[PDB]
């Protein structure tokens, strides 16, 4: 899809990748509204485009991804400060890694409300207006690359809930398509420049593109895993 | 690990897989807790074992896997009446499918709830006392090949939940390996004699393996999902 003249609504979108996306979004002709936890994050972030003289095209929103009364409202805040959004970026995110046996209830809990509920409150939260305006849209859900190649226990909630976005997204292309809302899935590793990746989330959006991987130093481990599941078939 | 004088628990334990499962283990020397939601299921499973005059080697408990006080009961229970388990099978499983543009959160909540927080449960609830008991154990966890290979969009959060659960497995199989408990998926397609499942279940305890598929028809799927990932990787 086309993204100039475009409202982008990034979550996590004040540090790292998400502002990273943010920034070349922008560049191709979007307008911004950058949604995370930190308040003090999201003034340092629109105070970056406001050093540019960009203020006016980014607005900010604190919110709590896991709050889908809040997702709600965001929704329609988006809609009324700078419209649509016609491109979703649920890419918040959170680390519960540790020693397996001392994860609790709560780390689980907490773990997945965050890194896998977040992305499916954004697709219930903003699909309804993305699909009923008709101009088609784009999905992107930061996954990761934990969410694919062998993992350790310690990492056990990351990679689960993350190895659930890769699938969630791949699965709902479909049903998106039927209202020309594209979806990506974007599986960094260590985060290589936050720009150069949000590069690679234009590229992905304007060509359709449903995998965008960071880094390829897994490759091989996850080869060898692939192979293990399809030994296992008979 | 040895089967004959274990215990397993097995949850979906009354009907298809998990009664197949119950079964073989059952001819291998194991004695069974079956549990599930349904109570005429559990009634009907229990009287399949006492007209083979093995009555005094099942016990049934009615268990709703998702709630974690229940799954705490249960673990007293198993310990108490029946000892153990050893073996710990985590299969129920519900499919909460539909167009995935009218899917609601209670359908999201559900499907997680009981697909994947089930045998998350089922782990923090037992796998204390397995570790505790110090004579190993082994965990098999029911995920499906619809975690693996792609799916429509009305199967969404099925899939979603399952492929988190093959990952979950993964990831935790070197914390339990610790106490010298092994882990298993099985991935089950189209339920093939629930005992023919049930044989396999046995192997992959007795060998200790990480991975059981049951059926071969998804192999050139999985593969050119597999293909797509690799190629997105620099």
């Amino acid at each position: 899809m086309d993204i100039a003249g475009t409202t982008a609504f990034i979550t996590g979108g004040a540090s790292g990748i998400g502002f990273g996306i943010a920034q070349r979004l922008l560049a191709n002709g979007a307008r911004l509204v950058l949604a995370d936890i930190r308040q003090d994050h999201l003034d340092e972030a629109r105070q970056f485009f406001e050093e540019r003289q960009q203020g006016r095209n980014v607005h900010t929103i604190r919110l709590d991804v896991s709050d889908r009364a809040q997702m709600a409202e965001a929704a329609r805040e988006c809609e009324a400060v700078m419209g649509g959004p016609d491109i979703l970026i649920n890419n918040a995110g959170i680390d519960p890694s540790g020693p397996f046996k001392d994860a609790t209830y709560q780390d689980w809990d907490y773990g997945l409300a965050i890194n896998l509920m977040g992305p499916i409150n954004g697709i219930m939260a903003f699909t309804p207006g993305m699909r009923a305006r008709g101009r088609g849209g784009h999905i992107v859900n930061t996954a990761s690359l934990a969410g694919l190649t062998p993992m350790p226990s310690f990492m056990a909630i990351y990679a689960t809930a993350k190895a659930a976005v890769i699938t969630l997204t791949e699965t709902i292309r479909d049903s998106m398509a039927e209202d020309n809302i594209g979806v990506t899935v974007l599986m960094p590793g260590p985060i290589m420049e936050p720009t150069e990746v949000g590069d690679m989330i234009v590229d992905a959006i304007v060509h359709n593109k449903l995998y965008v991987s960071t880094h390829g130093n897994w490759r091989e481990t996850c080869e060898a895993r692939f192979q293990a599941l399809l030994d296992s078939m008979p």
